[PDB]
Formats: structure tokens, sequence, C-alpha cells
């Protein structure tokens, strides 16, 4: 586990624990979609942004590098009033399962939800906050079923029972996709979003605001 | 409720009850298409292969037949006076139904329609009964969890349970899926397609045979 973005308490981007490989287009796709829902909501951005939902999210390899990635992203700013989120990110390996994971116990993302939160605090000591992230574990996710493509157009998996057709499926949904989920807030319902490959930027403003 | 549609060894023509066109025009052509390439492909090799082959339980998008979705099970079959066709015993549900709980659910009604299919093999079972059974046979065990756009799909699922399934229900959108027990030539497993199997591929339900690429590992 590691983070990526901007903390009250320092004027610059911070990131401990990610390789370039995802800070890279994880950056420039958040800059983005920062940059289009501001266009979009104008004057309305800032109140629709302060307001939004952390969002928990499972992003297939391939998106943005090789590995699989999982994390929390919270609405931030840094020392100078500048805006832009906070983000804790795990890469998971390419054969992760991101089914059980999107499907799976909370925990995890609740412990991610708690320490971005704290960076809140006036008295939160960014320090406190590397060290956390550094001795957080990666969350408990396995190996997805044991998968081939036949003939270019056929996916055999070795699924003999219920249950590993339905971790089947429900992995192979994840495949080439970001799925995006969680407590919401009082103008955006708990709920949860996939997109074919990373969000567009002009669709960044539907983390802001709802319906 | 649930039909049944091709050939039995107690009658010498196509037979097919509680089933619509809109489902049996498609599902035949799309069967004699796959009998027709399959064995072209296989040429001498074809009825050994056909004649020993699994029974397939499936799950089929909307749209891909007719506008229901549809399971089932197919297996080999042949009529009274010795012509080879597949029997399928059919269930037509909602367009809006829950694949994804189906295919990932219990094995029960499956294995139900398989002794039924399995059944029609007995010399000599009577016609009138196997007809009779699955006329009185119950819908599956399977109504999506809610779901909109905006490219965004949002699913209304707000506990990891909801998740799972809502996952697990897309995996079967413009799908067909396709599994059971095997033979002693095919390992018991799971195969999608996106859409029909192309009738080229047909064989593949009789063989197992392919060239495999290796995608993502068992574990010890």
């Amino acid at each position: 586990v590691g983070f990526y973005g901007k903390l009250a308490g320092r004027g610059d981007f911070v990131s401990r624990g990610l390789p370039n490989t995802f800070v890279e287009p994880w950056d420039a796709w958040l800059a983005s979609g920062m940059r289009a829902s501001q266009d979009e909501l104008g004057a309305a951005w800032l109140d629709a942004y302060l307001t939004s939902p952390l969002w928990r999210f499972a992003i297939a390899p391939g998106l943005l590098g090789g590995e699989a990635v999982t994390g929390v992203v919270m609405p931030s700013i840094d020392r100078v009033g500048r805006y832009f989120p906070l983000t804790v990110a795990c890469l998971l390996p390419a054969n992760a399962d991101l089914g059980g994971l999107v499907g799976g116990d909370d925990g995890w993302f609740e412990q991610v939800e708690s320490l971005l939160l704290s960076t809140l605090e006036p008295e939160a000591e960014v320090e406190a906050f590397e060290q956390a992230v550094a001795q957080l574990p990666a969350p408990p996710c396995g190996p997805r079923i044991e998968q081939s493509l036949i003939s270019g157009n056929l996916l055999r998996s070795e699924a003999v029972t219920p249950a590993q057709r339905l971790a089947a499926l429900a992995q192979h949904a994840c495949d080439g996709a970001s799925h995006w989920w969680g407590r919401g807030s009082a103008r955006i319902s708990a709920g949860l979003m996939r997109y074919q490959g990373l969000p567009p930027a002009p669709a960044f403003g539907r983390f802001l605001t709802g319906e």
C-alpha cells in the first residue's frame, strides 16, 4: 500500500509506495477529470467537491499499468489552498480476484477511509499518515479462477461448483473495467458504478454531484 | 413454463412443446449450422464424438435468440428412424431475469432436467411421460439488481452481496454460458461465448478440442 495526492499539511504533491507506472496515468486521469468537472460545474464546483463521497475502487490490469489496483480516493487540498484528491492504493497481481474484492468484506476499505479522513484534522501529522499507510496490509484478495482462451473466442474457466461459477463470472465482469462504490453522501446515494476503461474526463463530475 | 424441442428415439419427426417459435426458429438454425460445421470439420470422426459428448447446461442472454433469456440443458439425440439432432429442454425467462445467480446458483433444477433428458435414452420410455414431466417442471430459481445508465453502468447495490450479484449478472449480458459434468473426453467446467457460439465452434462441445492459451493459473 502507498498513497498519492495532496494533503493539507503539505504544499506539494506527496507520494509514497507507488511506482510511476501507476502514479503517472492516475495523476493524468485525475487532473483531466478535475479540469473537466471545473469547466462543467463552474461556480457550483467547489461546494460539490468539498461535500462529495470517498470512492472505493477496483481497476483492472492494463488500465493503470500491468497490475490491478484497488484503493480509496478522497477530495483533498494542499497547504496553500490548491485542490486535488488524496488516494491510498494497493497494486495487485494481474490474476487478482477483483470480483471477490468488490463483492467482498468492507473492512479493508473502511480502514483506508478512516486513514484518509484523519488527514483532515488540523492537528494531523503527515508522517503519522505516511506510517499508517506504510504499515497497512493489502486487502484479502486471492487468485481468480483458472481460465484459458480457446481458439480465439472461448473463455474456459475451471469452475465446477455453483460458488466457483459465480466467482468466475464476477471476476470476468471486472476485466477491462473500473468499479467505483461507497457510502455516497447527502447528494449521492451509495451504489456501484462501472466504466469500461477509466471514466472519461467529462464523467468525472458524477463523482461529485448526483441526481 | 418449461418446454422442449428437438429429436427423441420414440418419435420419427421433430418434436416441440411449450416453446414459442421466437425461440425455436433461431435455436434450430443455430443447432443446424453447428451440426453441419462440426460434421464438415470432423468427417468420419463426427459420430463417435457426438454420441459420447456431454450434456450442456446453458444460460443465454436476451436477444441472442428471441427477446427472452433462455436457460436449459441440451443433449445429443436421435429420432425413431435413426437421424441425429440434439434434444433440448428450455425455460424462457423475462429479458430482465438474473442469469448470474442461475449460472452461479443451485444445480438442482439442471440435474432434474438432465435426468429427464437421460430418461429418453431408455428402451423404452414413454414419450407421453417425458412431455408430462417437462410440462410439470417448475421454472428455475433465478430478477437482476436494479441498474441504469449515464458508458456508465450504475447498479443499485449497497452491500457486498448485492455488488457480487451485480457483477455476475453483468458477465452474462450479451453472452452464452455453457457448463456441466463433462465426459470421459471433456473436463467439467464452464464456457463463455460473446454471443452464440459461432458454427465452427460447435465442434468444441463434442470434442473439447482447441488451441488453448493459458490466461490465469490454478492454485496448488
